[PDB]
């Protein structure tokens, strides 16, 4: 390729010689140059071919001049932001974490020294320190997110943690730096024991107390603090069933998060006069969604369940309200999506509990009427409105499935929701257990249980059986869910749908006939690559055999 040779000749080779040499404008200038050169795919790749990282790690970063070190860190930053995660793995294998640790060491020295105190430095100098800090914070987050192994290595770098704690507790860095430090620590504290411990055991800066005061009060950064504290509560297992210092758990954060949601209204979401308050709103929703997942452990292990209690009484009403706001922008659509996400997580967690035989009766009773309200106030209104967005259809269907799993035959029939989900099912196929197809099958089967009307049961039953008869374009995960739905609905000879549908419409012939196709398809699922699906398919194949013999034994 001759166009690459010239491109290499006229923008790559020159700037690299600039990156080199004794001085030193050229280095921040190199960097700034690369910040835009790096943006082009073809220019970025030539630079990597020209060994820029090796240069930066051996020369630019180890330079006595801070203007040079700053330029070096900027270059690694923009590269990491543009490449895939494997680039971060590469920096990691080159031992970039030791260099980051050394730079954070120097930053921390400069911020805490009285010789001279940081405030007494010339503004141009303080800015370079912020330049570098900014680059480091971004890099640390990207690296942690690239691989679990790198995340754990970062957690062992006590000096990185101390820099974060100091930036957060001293509360004297510029706004963007404080926010990036909060965001970085949020990333590092997610599912990480060592980080959680470092935060709660920090008696140099008492970062945990600083965070706790902020999360609980009226500072506009309350929600940011909440994000970090929730991550550590889950990591350390500070929960309802085993509270942390002074009873600490997710429940103590829910008020602040719910408070953030009442400020959202149809009309004003983000302003220039009010910038990125829009910022609190989505962070609150993201945190609420994470709590909705994480609190599963308390349910397994409502005076003793304050988090569940706060989710039902305080959070969910606002989530419902936000889920159904008039859309008048992209912000309102993003907000609706984030609200559905949190509702979904909360609702799925509760529906995974065993309720038959009067188990978890207290939770069931506390939730049931909220389940019905979500069905009526969120699900139905979205369903009416033939939105073509599959993302939104996927979310509403996922939530509906979660809710219908609790309601079953008591799910409202208002508006014939089953027909819309079946219709959604077919339309999706015209544009593994997380597929939209599976979700449609799940919700529709759930609402068909006795005491659903017989014709609701019949339309759903006939849909499910027709998947078995015409399974050419039906993936295994959908077959497995369809079979399981059928087992749940027609397993009882004393229910009206047994004689009035199962036997009358000849479902048995079609189930029995499916068996060979089921054997074939179950074997086709690779155990190495899809062990969870294969396991569920084998169980369904076994139950299909059992169900067929049972129905024959009880044939009318």
């Amino acid at each position: 390729d001759p166009e690459l040779a010239k491109l290499r000749e006229d923008k790559i080779l020159p700037v690299l010689k600039d990156l080199k040499s004794p001085d030193a404008k050229s280095r921040t200038t190199a960097a700034g140059a690369i910040a835009n050169i790096v943006q082009d795919a073809k220019c970025r790749k030539l630079l990597l071919r020209e060994q820029v990282v090796h240069i930066v790690l051996t020369e630019t970063l180890t330079d006595n001049n801070i203007d040079s070190r700053a330029a070096g860190w900027e270059i690694l930053k923009v590269l990491a932001q543009e490449e895939e995660a494997d680039f971060c793995v590469h920096l990691y294998r080159l031992d970039v974490l030791t260099a980051i640790e050394h730079a954070a060491k120097a930053v921390l020295e400069t911020l805490t020294t009285s010789e001279p105190p940081f405030s007494k430095l010339l503004k141009a100098q303080q800015r370079l320190v912020w330049d570098i800090t900014g680059s480091l914070l971004v890099l640390i987050g990207l690296l942690a997110l690239a691989r679990d192994e790198i995340h754990e290595a970062v957690a062992t770098k006590q000096t990185i943690l101390r820099l974060l704690f100091r930036l957060i507790s001293a509360d004297i860095a510029p706004q963007d730096i404080y926010e990036e430090a909060i965001s970085c620590l949020t990333t590092l504290s997610e599912d990480n024991l060592k980080v959680g411990q470092a935060i709660t055991d920090d008696q140099e800066t008492h970062v945990y107390d600083v965070l706790l005061k902020l999360a609980t009060g009226t500072d506009p950064r309350a929600v940011m603090a909440c994000g970090v504290l929730h991550n550590v509560f889950t990591s350390l297992q500070w929960m309802d069933h085993s509270p942390g210092k002074d009873g600490a758990c997710d429940a103590i954060l829910i008020p602040t998060l719910t408070r953030a949601l009442e400020h959202v209204v149809p009309g004003g979401a983000k302003f220039n006069g009010d910038a990125r308050y829009a910022n609190i709103t989505l962070l609150a929703l993201v945190t609420l969604a994470s709590i909705g997942t994480d609190f599963q452990e308390t349910l397994v292990k409502l005076e003793d369940l304050p988090t569940l209690r706060e989710l039902i009484q305080t959070a969910v009403p606002q989530l419902i309200r936000l889920s159904n706001l008039p859309i008048d922008s992209d912000e309102s659509l993003t907000i609706q999506s984030h609200a559905l996400s949190a509702l979904n997580n909360i609702s799925w967690t509760i529906s995974c509990l065993e309720f038959a035989n009067g188990e978890n009766a207290n939770i069931h009773n506390a939730w049931y009427p909220t389940a019905k309200k979500i069905w009526r106030k969120t699900i139905l209104p979205i369903l009416e409105a033939d939105s073509a967005d599959l993302k939104l259809a996927t979310q509403v269907t996922s939530l509906a499935w979660a809710v219908a799993r609790v309601l079953h035959g008591e799910t409202p029939t208002d508006g014939n929701p089953h027909r819309k989900f079946i219709s959604l099912y077919h339309s999706s196929k015209q544009q593994p257990f997380q597929g939209l197809g599976v979700k449609c099958i799940g919700v529709v089967g759930s609402l068909a249980h006795d005491p659903a009307p017989i014709e609701v049961n019949r339309e759903v039953g006939v849909f499910l059986v027709t998947l078995l008869r015409q399974s050419n374009n039906v993936p295994p995960a959908e077959i497995v869910e369809a079979l399981n739905q059928l087992f749940d609905i027609y397993g009882d000879e004393e229910l009206a749908c047994d004689k009035e549908v199962f036997w009358k419409d000849g479902f048995l012939k079609h189930l029995e006939e499916f068996l060979p196709k089921m054997r074939t398809l179950t074997k086709g699922i690779d155990k190495r690559t899809q062990p969870e699906l294969r396991t569920r398919a084998d169980e369904a194949l076994l139950n299909l055999g059992r169900f067929v013999q049972y129905k024959k034994k009880h044939a009318p």
